[PDB]
């Protein structure tokens, strides 16, 4: 009979994941080091300015919130996520300006704080914070919105954008339970490693972490057998992220370009939550068309490791594509 991999797979997995928040002090005590620095900053800021100083109230987002995180490859960061709302009107403040607020509050935290589209990042050695920054709902007509833009955008790209954070873990925590759900975020996981693993070459092109966890929302499926007699239960991952693969293949569809006059396959990922965007929307054609080629391939590779004789052959066509920290024992 062909080797299986499950062993290989669950070694991988422990290699690769990193403990959620709730389960890891070194990461709140980094993220609480950055939110008691914006409050002293805020301070500075609008003392410097006659105003009363804005409160904001934090709370925990991406994927060590989730408890989807993963280990960065050796040379890359961490990336810790926290929105905080502060106790403003949107309709009063342009959103640039209150993330210049945020970030003028970290002007001398660690390497610097820097304006992003979606969020003010600061800088220190082995990770990033992302601090989204949204307006009070009590004060917005009742919606939490994030402040989009940055000091490049025109006005059209300076937004206050309807969001659902906690919505969107929400979804991710709940849609199986026990240990479905932990194959479920397994499998996220082995995507984000190969995200980072074959992506390396341009990062710029690599799909949104947040698509590849929306994507599994809505096609992973559970792959398991339960002895009928025994009712003992063996989880599948290989074939697990080959039938989800193969569903975010069959999601593919060619799409005219007119300037380029010609069609590439696009994934679009619908958000679950608010604002439901497309998450995969900022993708040009050929990103698509690469990140389809790499998709292929890794279903292959899945695909090849299911009828392998030497436990060997299928693990390093696994490791082909997961990277280094993927099992391969000595034939």
């Amino acid at each position: 009979m062909m080797a299986p991999v499950q062993k290989q797979f669950r070694e991988f997995h422990d290699r690769i994941k990193l403990a959620q928040y709730d389960e890891n002090q070194t990461l709140r005590d980094e993220r609480d080091a950055v939110l008691t620095a914006v409050r002293e900053g805020l301070k500075k800021v609008f003392a410097d300015r006659g105003e009363a100083a804005p409160t904001f109230t934090p709370f925990n987002q991406g994927s060590y919130a989730m408890n989807t995180g993963v280990k960065p490859l050796e040379g890359g960061e961490y990336d810790i996520d926290v929105g905080i709302i502060l106790n403003i009107a949107k309709d009063d403040h342009d959103p640039v300006e209150v993330k210049k607020w945020i970030r003028d509050a970290l002007k001398d935290y660690g390497n610097g704080a820097e304006i992003r589209r979606s969020c003010v990042t600061v800088f220190k050695p082995g990770y990033h914070v992302d601090l989204a920054v949204y307006a009070d709902p009590e004060l917005s007509g009742g919606t939490l919105c994030i402040a989009k833009g940055k000091e490049n955008s025109g006005d059209e790209h300076r937004l206050w954008q309807i969001s659902d954070p906690q919505g969107f873990q929400d979804r991710i925590a709940s849609k199986l339970s026990g240990d479905d759900a932990a194959q479920f975020r397994r499998c996220i996981r082995y995507l984000k490693r190969w995200r980072d693993f074959r992506f390396s070459s341009d990062g710029n092109a690599a799909p949104l972490g947040i698509g590849l966890t929306a994507a599994a929302y809505w096609w992973f499926q559970v792959s398991k057998r339960t002895d009928p007699v025994s009712q003992n239960v063996t989880y599948d991952d290989r074939d697990a992220l080959e039938q989800f693969v193969q569903t975010m293949l069959d999601n593919f569809h060619d799409t005219w370009d007119s300037k380029d006059q010609r069609s590439y396959p696009r994934l679009t990922v619908e958000l679950p939550v608010q604002p439901y965007n497309d998450v995969f929307e900022k993708m040009t054609g050929m990103q698509m068309e690469s990140f389809k080629s790499k998709l292929q391939a890794l279903l292959n590779a899945l695909k090849t490791a299911k009828s392998r004789l030497e436990l060997h052959d299928a693990c390093k066509a696994l490791a082909d594509h997961f990277g280094s920290e993927f099992p391969v024992p000595e034939k």
